[PDB]
């Protein structure tokens, strides 16, 4: 009856999101405001790191799914404590929100490989949508798996410091 809840975390580590344009995503947290903007890098300066975690989805056999030996690995990004990255379809943008322990489908983002070390975050509840820097902040970039392969804005980089 359910295949979303009841899972377990694979691995957790710190990693800052960096655009393919050699830029890092700055998460400014005010008294109660949430401002996000991408800043350009120059030297090896330890910027804001986001707590990323991996999650594996288990599909039922002999019923529905028909896997091909390669379950999609989801990922959760948390630059703060209880506030996680949630994809708001309202304005097609990602905002930090504090929800209960049972994280919704809008929390787990299916990670996908793009380049040698580049990665992209895909929406599990809304396939076809990938996280990415829109104008100058994080937003939901609607990109296809072929009709739009040339998209540097949807290219993320992880730094293991």
């Amino acid at each position: 009856g359910s295949s979303i809840t009841g899972i377990s975390p694979i691995t957790e580590y710190l990693a800052s999101l960096s655009t393919y344009n050699d830029q890092s995503i700055t998460f400014a947290l005010e008294d109660e405001s949430y401002e996000i903007y991408v800043e350009d890098l120059k030297k090896d300066e330890k910027k804001d790191k986001v707590l990323l975690s991996y999650y594996e989805s288990q599909h039922p056999s002999n019923e529905s799914g028909d896997g091909v030996d390669g379950k999609m690995l989801m990922v959760t990004l948390s630059p703060t404590k209880d506030f996680w990255l949630h994809a708001n379809n309202k304005e097609h943008s990602v905002e930090l929100h504090k929800c209960e322990k049972p994280l919704p489908d809008q929390a787990f983002f299916v990670l996908h490989n793009m380049h040698s070390n580049c990665v992209s975050f895909e929406c599990k509840t809304d396939p076809g949508v990938f996280i990415g820097v829109k104008d100058n902040h994080l937003a939901l970039i609607k990109v296809d798996s072929s009709e739009n392969l040339c998209t540097e804005n949807i290219l993320f980089k992880l730094s293991e410091t």
